[PDB]
C-alpha cells in the first residue's frame, strides 16, 4: 500500500465530469475543477487543465497525469506550511500518508480548523488525537472514509485499506 493507491481506494476513478460529494465539479481521481455552479466554467478549467478541447471527456492517462500533479502538489503544499511541515514532519511514513490524504480532500485551508488535533498528532497521542479529528464536519460528512484516514492516524498501519 502507499499513497496513491490510499488516495485511489478513497476517490474513484471517473473519466467524465461529475459532481462530487459536495456538488462540485471533478473529474478523474478526484481533481477538482471548480466550485461555480456552471458547467461551462468546469469545462473550461478542464480545458485549461488538460491543454485541449475535451468536451467534458478525459482518457484514464489525463486523469493519471492530474492525480501525479494533485499528490506531488498535495506534498509540496505540506512542505511549504509551516503550521503542516513540523507535524508532518514528526510523523512515520504511513501517518505521512492519512496526512497528505487529508490535505488533497480539503486543502490546506480545509486543514486549517485542525489546530488540536494536529497538535496531538505532533506529541503522539494517537487515541486522543483519533477522538478529536471525529469532532469534525469532515467526519461526519464523509465518515466511512474519516474513519479509514482516523483508524490510519491511530494505528500508523494499513489496516483500514485492506
Ligand atoms: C492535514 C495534516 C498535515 C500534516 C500533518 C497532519 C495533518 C492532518
Ligand atoms: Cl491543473
Ligand atoms: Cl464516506
Amino acid at each position: 500500500m502507499n499513497i496513491f493507491e490510499m488516495l485511489r481506494i478513497d476517490e474513484g476513478l471517473r473519466l467524465k465530469i461529475y459532481k462530487d460529494t459536495e456538488g462540485y465539479y471533478t473529474i478523474g481521481i478526484g481533481h477538482l475543477l471548480t466550485k461555480s455552479p456552471s458547467l461551462n466554467a468546469a469545462k473550461s478549467e478542464l480545458d485549461k487543465a488538460i491543454g485541449r478541447n475535451t468536451n467534458g471527456v478525459i482518457t484514464k492517462d489525463e486523469a493519471e497525469k492530474l492525480f501525479n500533479q494533485d499528490v506531488d502538489a498535495a506534498v509540496r503544499g505540506i512542505l511549504r506550511n509551516a503550521k503542516l511541515k513540523p507535524v508532518y514532519d514528526s510523523l512515520d511514513a504511513v501517518r505521512r500518508a492519512a496526512a497528505i490524504n487529508m490535505v488533497f480532500q480539503m486543502g490546506e485551508t480545509g486543514v486549517a480548523g485542525f489546530t488540536n488535533s494536529l497538535r496531538m498528532l505532533q506529541q503522539k497521542r494517537w487515541d486522543e488525537a483519533a477522538v478529536n479529528l471525529a469532532k469534525s464536519r469532515w467526519y461526519n460528512q464523509t465518515p466511512n472514509r474519516a474513519k479509514r484516514v482516523i483508524t490510519t492516524f491511530r494505528t500508523g498501519t494499513w489496516d483500514a485499506y485492506k
